């Protein structure tokens, strides 16, 4: 009726839309993360399938330089490329919906001392505080060794310098889960909360 | 409760049904593997044992006329056909899943310069390279001769040529298994990622 | 309080209004789009289902006669029909949600040459350019065969002409993706930004 | 925002909600098809274990009056009674999930003019025409002896006459499938649509 | 536009907000219901395989001051500790979703005066009456000894009472199956409405 009485509307539809700008976010968040624990286990099963006849799993190769489309076509030893050309998964399930990057894949040893990668690690970079700390809770009991580094979108810190070493001694700040001796940590409220520090996080899963 | 959320919402459902349409795709492609894999080796198996007597294969006749109806009653020297009659095979296990066609059987040489068919080799046409792929992977190193060709569905270009030379040398791109020296070949995923390179592929299976 | 004071909140009133106008358009479009993914899905695996017994799929028939009533009882060969009589969908998934038709089903050829319907395409009709890039981004990189025209609303030109040839060299303008060499391009935004280019629009999906 | 808004966005609520009904009903429609072919056949295999020492099968007696609790203590031959007390079937796999009624079981005649039951016959009741046509394309090639007749729910029209012709002449309307000449029809789309033409069907499945 | 429009359009909002309450809360009981029937069969099969040398079943220890980590290393005889070591089962497998204890597991006696557990009991601790009505009509009918009591979270009255006895007579209130005489009833709706009468209740299930 009156300009007092719509200024009064407009704030609160501003507020109503600032409440819809939270939840929009929350939601990709959640989709993200249920995707990514999705995608994670189809390349952990692929994987085991794939590469069963060579008794060892490939180095690391930097996935950062494929297009949506390179990815069909590229014979340069990268996993995940070699993983969508066998048709075990398509691009879009391949690429990382939060940083944007295609999976890093790279070998992973389970021994002391190994040269030979007997496992596999695949890491998950440009996660926030809260999608890491989603992911974990959702999906870090089900992996053998877990760890938390600070690897930014289009960097794969974790994999780009060797082998992934399962039997690392954890420490519940950066590796949570791992073959060590009391390595088999349960991530409860309080483990979670301990971890995952940084505004720009990754997460390193691995499996034998 | 807005449109503007409402309009989120459908966006999200959206990309919630293309990735079904995805796994609804990947689950029909492995069910007709698998279902691929079963009927060929239980046409191994019914050919070994109905043609003992003979000492020798039947030439290919070519089953593309055949209907769900006229395989059970022809009687022109189809060898699925007379697998059919003879109860060692029903019509839908008959049927390549993939090409809808009745599964291509034709006759096959175990020595250079012989005249008799004393093997036998079957052909599935029509095959995506994903499917190609998963084929050879599942099942290849169970073959003597394995061969990939181009053959389209309602083609059978491999068979239709003559009887095939088990004894061919392999090149790892055409011919990747067969009975010539060194043609002893263990697929893996480096060579399986250097065949079935078009995007319709045939694969030719020959035993003795 | 005074009448300029009302003549400025009327005006505002207005401003609002007009706005729910396009939230309202924009959430339909959504709501349709999401629709014909589902719908598209669900047409695509009830035809696998329904003609693999038949080796081949039915050519096409035009729907553009049917009613809501006469889809359930028609016997003169239309795909769609066929499919709501076994059970497969009801009507209102069977019918566009944007142009009003019944979806369009016709035959597809997968290799060159051929005369056998191997595999089905679908038409989706009466697109506006915001509808048509909102599928392809939605689901274009999902379908083995994506083609792009300008069938209106009450046509199906691209079924009309015969049946759909999946193995058409792509061109980023009509055809997209395809079986052809080179065919199976990613849909980013440039590509999708160089299609729909007209404001009635209609996409072709076809599938083996 | 304002009231049109909401009165749009609980519209789009209303025809979500509409479309969630029609999937659960098939989705319920789909589940209850699967149990019965998975019954039948658990059905099927029981009687030709249980009955082989009496070289013959028993008489129709209707088990519409059995109870969740009398049909593990009914002792006046019945043959879906007498299969779960044997512990082949539970109560639950014995009853038709779209009726409601326990499974009917009859003698069957394998030859012309014979009064000894050398084969068995089931029926299932108050199937609607998706179901009947699911059904059908789903297992009715699996079976020697196959029609289609209209029992409603409670009703065993087809067993309640009588021993089960299996020599009946196929007409493809209501005996599709038998042990005549020319009987062994397989079950296309289009024969399957030339079928089950009521709201309520049944279907006769005979076996040897 | 107005205030009391606003006023109006928030109540609508908050009435949708409250439905949405009712919904979550429903799902939550949905999936740990189901979570709940999957793992008690799990439960069942591992107790099957994993004492058969023994002879016997293992003797109720309270499980209730196991934690995430205990579990896996704790060695006092705790059965559903053993089966988690045994890799039969998760940590997560062996919680109770409900009630958040660790499912207890007893031994149970199968005839009158024995003193030796021939089977096992398991209880499933502070279901609400919801929950008890939906496992009883979701899993009753398939175990042999079904009992309902009143043992709220952290407490397994059932169990703690000494070995269950398995031939105890139905009653359609607390012990609604066992393997006396008349106690294989079946749970229909108006005997699943005769139980589960508190708003805290267990369920006690027992098989050889």
């Amino acid at each position: 009726m009156s300009l007092l009485e719509v200024i009064i509307v407009l704030g609160i539809i501003g507020t109503i839309a600032a409440g819809v700008v939270i939840l929009a976010q929350r939601a990709f968040d959640s989709r993200t993360v249920s995707e990514l624990v999705t995608n994670t286990n189809t390349i952990r099963v692929a994987m085991k399938d794939a590469y069963q006849r060579d008794g060892k799993y490939p180095d690391y190769q930097a996935p950062l330089s494929l297009t949506a489309d390179s990815i069909k076509t590229d014979s340069t030893g990268i996993a995940v490329a070699q993983l969508v050309q066998l048709g075990k998964l398509t691009p879009d399930e391949a690429r990382n919906g939060i940083s944007g990057d295609y999976i890093g894949i790279g070998g992973a040893i389970t021994s002391s001392g190994s040269t030979i990668n007997k496992g596999f690690a695949m890491e998950l970079n440009g996660l926030s505080q809260e999608q890491c700390r989603s992911i974990l809770g959702q999906v870090g009991d089900n992996w053998e060794y877990v760890a938390v580094g600070t690897s930014p979108s289009g960097s794969y810190d974790a994999l780009s310098a060797g082998a992934v070493n399962m039997l690392a001694a954890t420490d519940n700040t950066t590796i949570l889960r791992s073959l060590a001796a009391n390595g088999q940590v349960s991530l409860t409220a309080e483990k979670i909360l301990k971890t995952c520090t940084a505004t720009v996080n990754s997460i390193t899963l691995a499996s034998r």
